[PDB]
């Protein structure tokens, strides 16, 4: 299955954000990243990725596509939007086990708050 997330300079949740916020995928499935608008791009989060899987950063303004191979919870980031709180979190797979882990990594205030309200609309 192939999903899309869309990244812009304002949304229905206020400036600097990836739309949806919040997504689950299976194992294996792909999201392609859309610069809609320019100047982002979608790097994970540190502290926020399974066990097994790498770390990615695309460049400014490219669609990203990513199969996600690692079960678990990943946050991603805009790297020049991140202190804005442009973030996301991709829930692969049913019961992801670092789901604990991934709420107590450390990240600016409104990103913060942004991953909170993303992690909570997954069922926590
Ligand atoms: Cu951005």
């Amino acid at each position: 299955a192939d999903f899309e997330v869309h990244m812009l300079n304002k949304g229905k949740d206020g400036a600097m954000v990836f739309e949806p916020a919040s997504l689950k995928v299976a194992p294996g499935d792909t999201v392609t990243f859309i610069p809609t608008d320019k100047g982002h791009n979608v790097e994970t989060i540190k502290g926020m990725i399974p066990d097994g899987a790498e770390a990615f950063k695309s460049k400014i303004n490219e669609n990203y596509k990513v199969t996600f191979t690692a079960p678990g919870v990943y946050g991603v980031k805009c790297t020049p939007h991140y202190g804005m709180g442009m973030v996301g979190v991709v829930q692969v797979g049913d019961a992801p086990a670092n789901l604990e882990a991934v709420k107590g990594a450390k990240n600016p205030k409104k990103a913060q708050e942004r991953l909170d309200a993303a992690l909570a609309a997954l069922g926590n």
